[PDB]
DNA sequence: GCCG
DNA sequence: CAGTACT
DNA sequence: CGGCAGTACTG
């Protein structure tokens, strides 16, 4: 890279700002203006060199020589005193800008006025619970561990079982914020009722030790967010999230599983401009839209059997999982 | 915020 | 439904 | 002007 560090950091602290305030368009603007100055050859040194670098307008270029030329931004000096409480807040798992901000107006201003003043749904009671955890990333080896605990425990009751750990994992980072297990199986009908053996199968060995989404009265549960915790001494609680999917969806859920965010959500956009459509199901073609791009009329799905064909199908040169950072 |  | 979550 | 991804739970 990063050539531009000095101008980033103040940025990033905006972005986070209209983020936890709600401003959600307007802090996804400054994300990707952000990275695109990440990902400069050199330090941005003029107006109109801030100008030409894709994500970066007239207004973002106005802000990034006045860090250049005075060393700071008066943006940052009027940010509301709320914005470090609202973090706060909206870092438990469970509550976001909508609750953060009622709890602020209600006069909380620390976790232990969360704790022991405010109203917490059974999830966030579960984040507060593990407020530090949840914010610390473990080492993938550990994410490795976890996927294997899965993995043996999904196995052994069917061994044609298929799990994969997919997110930052999979896209070969060092730390992981969380583990992606993906499921599924290539017959085309076992992954029917499945969850439920496992998640007792993972609870009577005492693995998982709490769950924020987990609708099993139904059976056709598709994901499990929950929280694990290895055996033995050291260890702390992660956050485990696992899917189970259809074979035929297996290309699709991969990909999406695996991301980036960005990564997704630049490839759904690039999908809706060909009038296809990208989901974590499928990759649709002949999709039919309104002019608010709005889904009106379903298309139909593509055979999409490997990630590559998703590629193809779109017009894109395949990227391997560690280049899907952005 | 950016951009078509 | 709105809120929050997943990537 | 207006879209900025497309989904799955919770209560
Ligand atoms: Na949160
Ligand atoms: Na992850």
């Amino acid at each position: 890279t990063n050539h531009n560090l000095h101008i980033t950091e103040k940025l990033e602290v905006l972005a986070k700002a209209y983020s936890v305030q709600g401003d959600k368009w307007r802090a996804l603007g400054y994300a990707k203006a952000i990275n695109a100055l990440k990902s400069f050859h050199k330090p941005v040194t003029s107006y109109q060199e801030a100008c030409s670098i894709p994500g970066i307008g007239k207004r973002m270029a106005e802000k990034i020589i006045e860090i250049l030329e005075s060393g700071h931004l008066r943006k940052l000096d009027h940010i509301s005193e709320s914005v470090p409480v609202l973090e706060l807040f909206s870092n438990i798992w469970g509550a976001g800008t909508k609750t953060a901000q009622m709890w602020y107006q209600q006069g909380f201003r620390s976790l232990e006025d969360i704790r022991s003043q405010a109203s917490l749904t059974t999830q966030q009671a579960i984040g507060l619970k593990h407020y530090s955890d949840f914010l610390e990333r473990m080492p993938r080896e550990e994410a490795t561990e976890i996927e294997q605990t899965v993995q043996k425990a999904a196995q052994a009751f069917n061994s044609g079982l298929l799990c994969v750990a997919c997110g930052s994992y999979r896209r070969g980072k060092a730390t992981c914020g969380d583990v992606d297990v993906l499921i599924t199986h290539p017959d085309g009908r076992s992954h029917r009722g499945i969850f439920s053996r496992l998640l007792d199968s993972l609870r009577q060995e005492g693995f998982l030790t709490d769950d924020l989404v987990s609708q099993e009265e139904n059976g056709q549960q598709q994901k499990y967010l929950g929280v694990c915790r290895l055996p033995g001494p050291g260890r702390r609680h992660r956050r485990l999230d696992i899917i189970v999917v259809p074979y035929s969806e297996f290309a699709c859920a991969l990909l999406y599983f695996t991301g980036s965010a960005h990564f997704n959500r630049s490839m759904r956009a690039l999908a809706k401009t060909k009038g296809m459509s990208l989901s974590e199901h499928a990759l649709s073609t002949a999709v039919v839209r309104n002019t608010h791009g709005c889904k009106v009329g379903p298309g139909r799905v593509l055979p999409t059997p490997t990630e590559k064909d998703v590629f193809r199908l779109l017009g894109l040169p395949y990227r391997e999982p560690a280049e899907r950072d952005w």
